[PDB]
């Protein structure tokens, strides 16, 4: 997250740190046996972290639990990065309380102009380089699917929204790549991709979570 904020411990419930013996991604717990995150940060191997605030210290409110299945989604492209989603269920359920918790599906899509938060322990620099240990957190509006088009031709699909600052200056980056977007509540959001971060004309590209929420919700009902 570059040019947000320090969140404090646990005030992201739902975020999640992905783990294969280092942080790789983010994700959101939508309930006690299932997270969200994108599909291209599929591997083998990963260890879901709630819990976590600072990623490199054990401080009292963590749970570290095994994936038992990573569930891409059938339609991903990784080359336009369409249907950029996966599930990934837990080998064993969480421990649901005030500092892990889950995050509601949106019934409905969000519109352009809506404030949302979106997290994470990615890059805090436009330029350089440097990864934060604590979880880093940006309020940023929705933008306008004709403002996205225009800022990404030929490139937004119907699954794809844009948030974030035409400006530049505040944005998700490198490492938040997986992790939520909420906005009043709701799970709106996948940090996806974007041209560089927090570059002018170049916002934030997230998954349109609305788009996915019967599949959501089928897969976890049938596996
Ligand atoms: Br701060
Ligand atoms: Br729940
Ligand atoms: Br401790
Ligand atoms: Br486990
Ligand atoms: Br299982
Ligand atoms: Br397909
Ligand atoms: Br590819
Ligand atoms: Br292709
Ligand atoms: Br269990
Ligand atoms: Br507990
Ligand atoms: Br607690
Ligand atoms: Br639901
Ligand atoms: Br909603
Ligand atoms: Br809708
Ligand atoms: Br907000
Ligand atoms: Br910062
Ligand atoms: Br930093
Ligand atoms: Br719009
Ligand atoms: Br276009
Ligand atoms: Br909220
Ligand atoms: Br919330
Ligand atoms: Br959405
Ligand atoms: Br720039
Ligand atoms: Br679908
Ligand atoms: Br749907
Ligand atoms: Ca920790
Ligand atoms: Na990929
Ligand atoms: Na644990
Ligand atoms: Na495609
Ligand atoms: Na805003
Ligand atoms: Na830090
Ligand atoms: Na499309």
């Amino acid at each position: 997250i570059v040019g947000g904020y320090t969140c404090g411990a646990n005030t992201v419930p739902y975020q999640v740190s992905l783990n294969s013996g280092y942080h790789f991604c983010g994700g959101s717990l939508i309930n006690s046996q299932w997270v969200v995150s994108a599909a291209h940060c599929y591997k083998s191997g990963i260890q879901v972290r709630l819990g976590e605030d600072n990623i490199n210290v054990v401080e009292g409110n963590e749970q570290f639990i095994s994936a038992s299945k990573s569930i891409v989604h059938p339609s991903y492209n990784s080359n336009t990065l369409n249907n950029d989603i996966m599930l990934i269920k837990l080998k064993s359920a969480a421990s649901l309380n005030s500092r892990v918790a889950s995050i509601s599906l949106p019934t409905s899509c969000a519109s352009a102009g809506t404030q949302c938060l979106i997290s994470g322990w990615g890059n805090t620099k436009s330029s350089g380089t440097s990864y934060p240990d604590v979880l880093k957190c940006l309020k940023a509006p929705i933008l306008s699917d004709s403002s996205c088009k225009s800022a990404y031709p030929g490139q937004i699909t119907s699954n794809m929204f844009c948030a974030g600052y035409l400006e530049g200056g505040k944005d998700s980056c490198q490492g938040d790549s997986g992790g939520p977007v909420v906005c009043s509540g709701k799970l709106q959001g996948i940090v996806s991709w974007g041209s560089g971060c927090a570059q002018k004309n170049k916002p934030g590209v997230y998954t349109k979570v609305c788009n996915y929420v019967s599949w959501i919700k089928q897969t976890i009902a049938s596996n």
